[PDB]
Formats: structure tokens, C-alpha cells, sequence
């Protein structure tokens, strides 16, 4: 089982200058959640905006250039990151922009943050056919304190 795992404001924008254009502690508290103890394969900006590896997960980098981190494991291929996370449960595919078009196909499962905000974005998730998904569960988020948008955690199914 492949597994897409996005945050996406109004118009599916999921990124702005390598960097998600909100602060959610609500969205990265569900993130590690459902991605804790599973492998995350990650695109070579998405690394650079965490910046640090995840803990309780083995870290994927996709990167054409040679690794920059002893920490985590490099690969130069979607079929040797698929590859490098063995005979596992379930893949997290943890973004960005270009890593999810190329996972999306391959994926079973979607864990999507449905984020209350209009805000300007160079990265989008990939198009797709609700058509081709199956609403799972979904559990809603008034704005508070520290999340100053209201949002929105689905999950979906391929059919
Ligand atoms: N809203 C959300 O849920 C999330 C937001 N984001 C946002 O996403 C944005 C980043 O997306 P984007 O710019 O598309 O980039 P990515 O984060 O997908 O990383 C792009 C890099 O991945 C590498 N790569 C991808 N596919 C391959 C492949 N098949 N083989 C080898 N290397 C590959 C390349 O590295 P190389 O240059 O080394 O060749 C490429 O330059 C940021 O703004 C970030 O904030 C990301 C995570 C989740
Ligand atoms: C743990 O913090 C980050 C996590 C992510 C990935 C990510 C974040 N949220 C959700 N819902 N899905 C994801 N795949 C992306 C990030 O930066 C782009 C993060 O830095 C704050
Ligand atoms: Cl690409």
C-alpha cells in the first residue's frame, strides 16, 4: 500500500517559497500521527523545509544529486525509493509538489487537511477524479489559539 499524505488550502495549494503558507500545529500533530513507526519518501525540497529528519520513521530523500546527511537514506529513482522502504504495511508519501504527481497514480489510500485559506501558492496538489476516490472518514476543526484556520482531516480510498 502506497499512501499520499497533503495539507491543501482553497485552490489545492499546498506550498508557497519551499514552505506550507499557514501554521497548523493541529495539521502536524495528525501528520505525525498517521505517518509515525510507517517509511516517508519525501522529494529534495520538502527535506530542506523540514530540514531535520522525522523520528520514529525511516526518512526517504528523492534527490538525482548524492545525499547531504548521513541520518537519512538517498535515492535517485521512484522505483528505489518504493524499493528502500521494504515488505512494509503501508508507504507514506510525504511531498511536495512534484513527488506527489508521481505517487498519486500508484496510491491507495489519501490523507488529506482540507484548510479554510485562500492563500497564494507556487505548488498544488496534482489534479484528480473524485470519480476514482471513496470518502472514508472525515473529522472537522474550528480555528483556536494556535490554528488560526478552520480545517478539515480525510481520509479516502482508491474505489
Ligand atoms: N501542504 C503539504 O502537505 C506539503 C507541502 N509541501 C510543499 O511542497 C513544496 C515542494 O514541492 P516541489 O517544489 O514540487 O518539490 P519536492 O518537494 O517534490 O522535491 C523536488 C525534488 O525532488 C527530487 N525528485 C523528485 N522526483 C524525483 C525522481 N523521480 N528521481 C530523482 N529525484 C527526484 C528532485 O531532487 P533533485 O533536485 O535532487 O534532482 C527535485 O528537485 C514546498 O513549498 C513545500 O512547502 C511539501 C510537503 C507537504
Ligand atoms: C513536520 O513538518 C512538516 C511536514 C510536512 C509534510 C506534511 C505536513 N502536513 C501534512 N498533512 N502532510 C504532510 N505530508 C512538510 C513540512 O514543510 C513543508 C513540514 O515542516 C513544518
Ligand atoms: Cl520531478
Amino acid at each position: 500500500m502506497i499512501s499520499l499524505i497533503a495539507a491543501l488550502a482553497v485552490d489545492r495549494v499546498i506550498g508557497m517559497e519551499n514552505a506550507m503558507p499557514w501554521n497548523l500545529p493541529a495539521d502536524r500533530a495528525w501528520f505525525k500521527r498517521n505517518t509515525l513507526n510507517k517509511p516517508v519518501i519525501m522529494g529534495r525540497h520538502t527535506w530542506e523545509s523540514i530540514g531535520r529528519p522525522l523520528p520514529g520513521r525511516k526518512n526517504i530523500i528523492l534527490s538525482s544529486q548524492p545525499g547531504t546527511d548521513d541520518r537519512v537514506t538517498w535515492v535517485k529513482s521512484v522505483d528505489e525509493a518504493i524499493a528502500a522502504c521494504g515488505d512494509v504495511p503501508e508507504i507514506m508519501v510525504i511531498g511536495g509538489g512534484r513527488v506527489y504527481e508521481q505517487f498519486l497514480p500508484k496510491a491507495q489510500k489519501l490523507y488529506l487537511t482540507h484548510i479554510d485559506a485562500e492563500v497564494e501558492g507556487d505548488t498544488h496538489f496534482p489534479d484528480y477524479e473524485p470519480d476514482d476516490w471513496e470518502s472514508v472518514f472525515s473529522e472537522f476543526h474550528d480555528a483556536d489559539a494556535q490554528n488560526s484556520h478552520s480545517y478539515c482531516f480525510e481520509i479516502l480510498e482508491r474505489r
